[PDB]
């Protein structure tokens, strides 16, 4: 299990511990740096933009877009250093993604880091919101927002069908790979409970590269893809990749259950958001109900 952010109250700060390090940061810190798009959106839904003062702006998504105008300080991903220093930030926040930059931000400025585990997400979803909450005394909040969430998952899981299957995949121009559960797409199946056609794909970020024959030979119920052609901007999309007479025979294709995810809430990883993690809960929901 990736370690958890833990926090001890000094006063007018916290000396705050996480998987990365050490950090003392300022209660209320007020020019803060995000660089994770899922806490950005809990900063939004804890009513905090203002404590905002620079985000990745390039491709920022469209549920972000009340955050369009704040300073940039890069993108999906490059980080833009000389911007991050320029404004004086109190706090710098940021995830996986942005791990390999730890110690140059640190540099600069307190960095808290919010991991999504993958093999115990809703834990370290609730960690990193209470977390951040509890730096502006918002833990009631918080709390509230997270049973909401909580609430949802159950909704969810109380129409998902025992006996169906699912395979999630991420498609590229010329490529299908396959993801399981407890990879970064695994909420899937590791919270909402939907079964995978294949549970012993290896651990990693590549996943397994596939083709329309395991397609056709799981023969899943569903089939989640998450087309990292939109992200890029490429003409070829999933739904030609696959568009072919393997798939056209499986059961997802048969019962039109091949269900085309958003890529800017799964392939950016918004999971740490408050709203955006229900709004791909309820995406998941609405496929399968
Ligand atoms: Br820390
Ligand atoms: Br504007
Ligand atoms: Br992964």
């Amino acid at each position: 299990a990736m370690l958890p952010i833990s926090m001890s109250d000094e006063g007018d700060s916290f000396l705050v511990k996480d998987s990365l390090g050490e950090n003392k940061i300022p209660k209320n810190p007020s020019k803060v740096v995000i660089l994770d798009l899922g806490i950005l959106d809990t900063f939004d839904a804890l009513k905090l933009n203002d404590k905002v003062v620079g985000v990745p702006a390039k491709n920022l998504p469209k549920y972000l877009q009340q955050f369009k105008n704040k300073p940039s300080v890069g993108g999906v991903q490059q980080v833009d250093f000389e911007a991050i220093n320029a404004l004086k930030p109190d706090l710098i926040i940021i995830s996986g993604r942005q791990s390999k930059f730890y110690d140059k931000l640190k540099e600069i400025a307190p960095t808290l880091f919010v991991g999504l585990d993958n093999a115990n997400f809703l834990s370290s979803f609730e960690n990193n919101v209470l977390s951040v909450a509890k730096l502006y005394g918002l833990e009631k909040e918080a709390l509230e927002k997270i049973s909401d969430i909580k609430n949802e998952i159950e909704k969810a899981k109380s129409i998902v069908d025992e006996d169906k299957k699912a395979l999630i995949i991420l498609t590229n121009s010329n490529k299908i790979s396959a993801f399981g559960p407890q990879s970064r797409f695994g909420i899937i199946h590791d919270v909402l409970g939907i079964n995978a056609v294949d549970e012993n794909i290896k651990v990693g970020t590549l996943g397994k590269s596939i083709n329309s024959e395991f397609i056709l030979e799981k023969n899943p119920d569903y089939i989640f893809v998450v087309d990292r052609n939109v992200i890029l901007g490429n003409k070829e999309r999933a739904q030609g990749i696959l568009d072919n007479a393997l798939v056209a025979k499986t059961k997802a294709a048969q019962n039109k259950k091949i269900i085309y995810l958003d890529p800017e809430y799964w392939y950016l990883a918004s999971g740490n958001g408050l709203e955006s993690l229900k709004t791909m809960i309820l995406e998941i929901k609405n496929a399968v109900k």
